[PDB]
């Protein structure tokens, strides 16, 4: 337990509520109020606007990630102070605090303040899509391709 | 690294595809062609579509519970294998194993199947809202509350 280690927690936890009120900004203000924010500049707002699919996909992706390096690092603590218990208390403390401080309370705040909150976000996620949307996005259309392969999906 | 223990991280892979591929069955048949489901009958539309609410709410507590007690139970083999470079080991492969299996294949999956999937997840979402349903509900009134205190959100 040391003390960067928690800050490394609280870290990632921060990253997982900027996701998740990125989400809900972005997708609150789509479509009519982000195109007429796009028209007015500048300049994040167009960004998001032209390619709303890039943002959101590069949210999931992170999203996800953080929530598993927090549960991750989360259950390194916990089994090492309680063994094999400690998988059950990690459980229990991340999905808490995934779910009340990483999820509910950033996406209830995002709706109050999906403006400035869009505005803050565009160009830190603009900057993870370079990765993460490549990524998300071999991802789906593998998944497509393994559910038209399996018949689950209409042939193409 | 017991058989049981990998038949149960792929059981809880197989419940966040359930939880995700529920979602969005449920989302994109709402809300005109779940209502003309649920005048016809029988029976889980009619319950869907008089408290959509409970229903993705428990998708939500249920997806990341599962999801967390998934790397949980990653990290715990990957850590005892590796040492604490199985925290990135587990991160890595969870990321990947969630986002496919876990969230991108189930939605891919759901859009063409939404009615069938509804219709057998209805009932059992709806025997875990029981305790999901006010779990969710709480976080949320708490959440809202804390945003006022702070002054984050309308006054009330
Ligand atoms: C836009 C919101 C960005 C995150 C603000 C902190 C909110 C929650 C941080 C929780 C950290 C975990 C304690
Ligand atoms: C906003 C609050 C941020 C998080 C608050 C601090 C971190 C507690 C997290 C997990 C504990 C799980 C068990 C960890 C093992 C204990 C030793
Ligand atoms: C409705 C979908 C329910 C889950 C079907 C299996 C799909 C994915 C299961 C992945 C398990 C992890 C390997
Ligand atoms: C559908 C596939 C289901 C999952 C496939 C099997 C599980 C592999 C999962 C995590 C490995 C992370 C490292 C675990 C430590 C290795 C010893
Ligand atoms: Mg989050
Ligand atoms: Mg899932
Ligand atoms: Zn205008
Ligand atoms: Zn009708």
């Amino acid at each position: 337990e040391n003390p960067w280690l928690w800050a490394v927690l609280v870290l990632l936890l921060a990253l997982s509520a900027f996701f998740s009120a990125s989400e809900t900004a972005i997708t609150t203000l789509y479509p009519w109020k982000l195109k007429e924010l796009a028209e007015s500049k500048n300049g994040p707002f167009r960004l998001l606007a032209e390619d709303i699919t890039r943002f959101l996909t590069t949210i999931l992706v992170g999203n996800n990630l953080v929530n598993i390096a927090a549960t991750a690092l989360a259950t390194e603590l916990a089994t090492q102070a309680f063994g094999s218990a400690g998988v059950g208390v990690a459980t229990g403390a991340m999905t808490f605090l995934i779910l009340f401080f990483g999820e509910i309370t950033p996406k209830s705040l995002a709706v109050h303040h999906a403006e400035a909150i869009a505005r803050l976000a565009a160009w830190p996620i603009y900057g993870l899509s370079v990765l993460f949307y490549p990524v998300g996005r071999f991802f789906s259309l593998v998944s497509g391709g393994l559910l038209r392969l399996l018949g689950l999906e209409p042939r193409l």
